[PDB]
C-alpha cells in the first residue's frame, strides 16, 4: 500500500528552514538542493527549462550520494513529515512525487540529515504564512556585507526591482541561458572561478545550479543553489495568497517564460559581469 510507503518514508529526515540556515551559517556551508524536476531528469525525463541530458543525470546522482558535512549541506523536500504545514494542492504533489519515485527515495537517500529543499521556498505553499518574514530575515543574514556573485539565467533578474539584496556590498553577475543552461556548463563553471575571487557565489539556475556548486564546492568555494528565491520574496512582499505571475522576470512555477514583458535597469545592467550563450 501506498499508506505504508508514505510511512517508510517518514525515516528521512530533513532540517526545516530555519534548521538548514542555521546550518549553513555555523558551518559557513555550500548548499545544493534536490527538488522535484532533479529526481525527473535522473530517472531519464525532460523538465522545465532543461532538457534530458545523461551526462547531467549522472553528475545529479553522484552529488546526492555525497555526504553533508561543514562544506556542503544536500537537501530535500522537506515532504516526509509535518505535511500538514502546507496547502492541500502542495501535500498532492509531494505525495504523488515521492510514491511515484518510492524506490528512488527508500534506497538512495539514507543520509543521517538533509537539509531543506525548501530554502528557496519559504512562502507560497505554507498554510500558516507567519513564520515566513523570519525565514526571509534568516536568509538574508547570509549575504549581509558580502561580496555577491550572482549565477543565474537571463530571465531571473533576481532581487532585481526589489530589496532582497540590497545589505549585500556588491553584486556581480553572471547571466546565463534561461533555459538548457548545461549545454554551457564548462564556460559557466570556468566563469565563475574566475569572477568568484572574494565573493559568496549564489546561485540560480535549474539542475545546472547543483553541478556549479558542486564543483566550486571542491575547488573551495562557498556556493548556495537559491533557485527560485526572488519569486517567494515577491510573493511574500506583496502578500500573495497565489501564484501570481510576475510581468517583468521569470515567475516560479509558469513553465516556459512566456508573456514577460522585460524592462531595462541600468543597476542591474552594471552589475553583469558577461553573459554566456
Ligand atoms: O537552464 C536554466 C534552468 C533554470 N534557470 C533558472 O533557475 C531558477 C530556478 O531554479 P530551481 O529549479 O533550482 O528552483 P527551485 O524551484 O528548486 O527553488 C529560475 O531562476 C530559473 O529561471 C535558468 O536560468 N536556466
Ligand atoms: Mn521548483
Amino acid at each position: 500500500s501506498e499508506f505504508e510507503l508514505m510511512k517508510r518514508l517518514s525515516e528521512i529526515k530533513v532540517l526545516p528552514i530555519l534548521e538548514s540556515l542555521k546550518y549553513i551559517k555555523h558551518n559557513h556551508a555550500s548548499v545544493v538542493r534536490f527538488g522535484d524536476g532533479e529526481i525527473d531528469l535522473m530517472t531519464g525525463h525532460s523538465i522545465p527549462y532543461q532538457d534530458y541530458n545523461e551526462k547531467l543525470a549522472k553528475r545529479l546522482q553522484q552529488i546526492l550520494q555525497t555526504k553533508s558535512d561543514e562544506k556542503l549541506l544536500v537537501c530535500l523536500p522537506d515532504v516526509f513529515s509535518n505535511m500538514d504545514r502546507y496547502n492541500q494542492n502542495a501535500r498532492h504533489f509531494w505525495e504523488r512525487h515521492f510514491l511515484k519515485y518510492s524506490e528512488f527515495y527508500l534506497n538512495c537517500c539514507d543520509a543521517p540529515f538533509y537539509g531543506s529543499t525548501f530554502i528557496s521556498r519559504p512562502y507560497i505553499d505554507l498554510i500558516d504564512k507567519s513564520p515566513s518574514e523570519a525565514y526571509f530575515e534568516s536568509l538574508k543574514e547570509l549575504w549581509r556585507g558580502k561580496d555577491l556573485l550572482i549565477v543565474e539565467g537571463a530571465t531571473s533578474r533576481s532581487g532585481v526591482g526589489n530589496d532582497l539584496f540590497v545589505a549585500a556590498s556588491s553584486i556581480k553577475r553572471l547571466v546565463c541561458p534561461s533555459k538548457n543552461a548545461f549545454q554551457y556548463y564548462d564556460e559557466i563553471l570556468r566563469l565563475t572561478e574566475k569572477n568568484a575571487k572574494n565573493r559568496l557565489i549564489l546561485v540560480m539556475l535549474g539542475p545546472t545550479a547543483k553541478v556549479l556548486v558542486a564543483d566550486l564546492t571542491t575547488k573551495g568555494y562557498q556556493a548556495i543553489d537559491l533557485g527560485h528565491i526572488d519569486s517567494e520574496y515577491e510573493w511574500y512582499e506583496m502578500g500573495a495568497t497565489y501564484k501570481v505571475k510576475l510581468t517583468n522576470k521569470h515567475t516560479a512555477e509558469f513553465n516556459y517564460d512566456e508573456g514577460i514583458e522585460l524592462e531595462f535597469s541600468q543597476e542591474y545592467q552594471e552589475q553583469i559581469v558577461a553573459r554566456i550563450g
